[PDB]
């Protein structure tokens, strides 16, 4: 959901959601992300909003190493380190 | 430039190049690619066309592992491979 030069951050806004309700996972390159609520009639234009989001890591980002937090206005982040490696500058050949 | 489910390439015109003029290259997570041409005047709108084009590896795609070719009608091809990798669907703690 967003990227910069030494870290990373998926960002989704999920505003009266709850943790318990919610499915954070890593699943080797790509991030699982699971949402439900059921709030029901309740509402006005009743929102049973469920779904499923993936993403797809970064190569320079490890696949554990993944600080999932939230913030109080219901907005779930994910985040996680960037490595610049080394790799002597491998000439390539061309054919 | 182009991505798959199992494998990835990249294409570049550049016809009428020839590879001693060009330069492939790895620099762990980037491909660096160089150009440079001076057919001269000869053309009619002369092209004196150089340049430096820089991609990002995906994550399931090895720093090494690159198959470059290129094709008789001017075109490189930079090639590798994926790894649906293994990690145990990580549950993630959401804070």
């Amino acid at each position: 959901m967003r990227l910069e030069k030494d870290r990373f951050s998926v960002n989704l806004d999920v505003k009266h959601f709850s943790p318990e309700e919610l499915k954070v996972k890593v699943l080797g390159d790509v991030i699982e992300v699971h949402g439900k609520h059921e709030e029901r009639q309740d509402e006005h234009g009743f929102i049973s909003r469920e779904f499923h989001r993936k993403y797809r890591i970064p190569a320079d980002v490890d696949p554990l190493t993944i600080t999932s937090s939230l913030s109080s206005d219901g907005v779930l982040t994910v985040n996680g380190p960037r490595k610049q490696v080394s790799g002597p500058e491998r000439t390539i050949p061309i054919t």
